[PDB]
């Protein structure tokens, strides 16, 4: 056809194809095709366009529910997911369980969470030198912490990361494969919040039951997805977070020693890691436009759809000087590794927390972590909507 195919190219571990730099300067906004669906898709490229199409009410995600509309990934979108809804339905899906998700009450939840790091590089340190990160800190870590935020019950730990691995899923596996998943992940879920019919529980999936039997405005499936949503994104991105950012920390050692040197820089190297790693491997969830709406370059007409790649504005040079630099003392780091918009993480808190305690907790204790496996070896998973390590294999 005319148009390029997107993605590009088969990802290489955090690595980002070099046509997004190309299109940043001289096409900022093109046309591409998209692996399912049909038609084409305007990518957006840079910062202040990726806001716009993200931050503005003229943009609908319910509408790219069409199973004819460009998307990333082999089913057609859930229209019960919380990413299908548009304001005002979105913000009272959201309030359901917000309040959990405010930075104040995250901030609470900083005790247990060190405590629960602790006791796991403590099983690590019986173990022994060399060990693998991911077994003993990057999955259990997170799972326990959303486990216990939802009331899910931890011995399901196989069970629900399957599951979540499959809707994960890029190219990896059919339509087919995954709407069946889709299927027994909801059947799952309506499960667990059944239990609370008689048995109310103080965690999120306690609030979800109270809104099925008393709310007017969100229907069951709604309600229930919200639960999915929550169990996957919750452990899936810090799972893979943390293995990026030690990943990055480990493969030019000086980043590992230059917070080994100063703990307290721990935040804003988060922060600056967030901005640079590619956690999403290309593209996103899908706006169409309801209205005409100009971007930098051109103006995008009603019923055509736009993606975007989160990690591209972050290497925006009108955004950040050495964009392509991992920098821990930038100024100004206004990335948007989290989204923006109504549809900004919900997790943001949650998943700077644990990136924040567990780098503190190895920078602190482990000074001699090295990797003890061949970079040209590593790991990476392939045919998911995410990138991390399926192993990282550390000495100390
Ligand atoms: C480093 C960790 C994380 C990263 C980098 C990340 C990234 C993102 C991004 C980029 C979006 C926006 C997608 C879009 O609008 O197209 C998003 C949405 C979302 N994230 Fe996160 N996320 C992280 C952690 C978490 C955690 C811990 C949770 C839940 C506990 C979570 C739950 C969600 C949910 C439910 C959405 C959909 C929100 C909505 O549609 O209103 N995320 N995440
Ligand atoms: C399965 C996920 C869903 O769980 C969301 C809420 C979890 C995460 C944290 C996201 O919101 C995530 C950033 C997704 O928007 C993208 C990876 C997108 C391309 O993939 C998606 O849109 C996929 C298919 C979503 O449905
Ligand atoms: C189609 C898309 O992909 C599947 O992984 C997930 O079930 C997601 O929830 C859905 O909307
Ligand atoms: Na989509």
């Amino acid at each position: 056809d005319a148009v390029p195919a997107y993605p590009f190219s088969l990802p290489h571990a955090l690595d980002l194809d070099p046509h997004y730099a190309e299109l940043r300067r001289d096409e900022p906004v093109s046309r591409v095709r998209l692996p399912y669906g049909e038609g084409t898709a305007w990518l957006v490229t840079r910062m202040s366009d990726a806001r716009i199409v993200l931050g503005d009410s003229r943009f609908s995600t319910a509408a790219a529910t069409d199973p004819a509309t460009p998307r990333m990934f082999p089913t057609p979108p859930e229209p019960d997911g919380v990413l299908a809804q548009d304001p005002p339905d979105h913000t009272r899906l959201r309030r359901l369980v917000g309040k959990a998700f405010t930075a104040r009450r995250v901030e609470e939840m900083r005790p247990r969470v060190r405590s629960l790091v602790d006791s796991l590089l403590d099983d690590m340190v019986a173990h022994g030198s060399p060990a693998d990160l991911v077994e003993f800190l990057a999955v259990p870590f997170p799972v326990a912490v959303i486990c216990e935020l939802l009331g899910v019950p931890l011995e399901d730990r196989d069970l629900f990361r399957t599951f979540s691995d499959a809707m994960l899923s890029s190219t990896r596996l059919t339509a087919a494969e995954i709407q069946r998943v889709q299927q027994d992940f909801m059947v799952y879920m309506d499960g667990l919040v059944a239990q609370r019919r008689d048995a109310p529980t103080e965690d999120l999936l306690g609030a979800l039951a109270l809104a099925t039997d008393n709310d007017d405005h969100l229907t069951k499936g709604e309600i229930v997805n919200m639960g999915v949503s929550l169990l996957i994104a919750g452990h899936e991105t810090s799972v893979n977070q943390i293995t990026n950012l030690v990943h990055l920390l480990l493969t030019e050692r000086k980043r590992y020693e230059s917070l080994v040197a100063d703990p307290a820089l721990v935040p804003a190297a988060v922060e600056e890691m967030l901005r640079y790693t590619p956690l999403v491997s290309a593209g996103s969830f899908v706006r169409v436009a309801t209205e005409d709406v100009e971007l930098s370059t051109v103006t995008v007409r009603a019923g055509e759809p736009c993606v975007v790649h989160f990690a591209s504005a972050n290497r925006d040079e009108e955004v950040f000087d050495h964009a392509d630099e991992l920098d821990f003392h930038r100024e100004r780091n206004p990335h948007i590794a989290f989204g923006h918009g109504a549809h900004h993480c919900i997790g943001a808190q949650l998943g700077r927390l644990e990136l924040q305690e567990a780098l503190s907790a190895l920078v602190r204790r482990f000074p001699t972590l090295d990797l003890a496996e061949p970079v040209a070896g590593l790991k990476w998973k392939q045919g998911m909507l995410i990138r991390g390590l399926e192993r990282q294999i550390v000495s100390w």
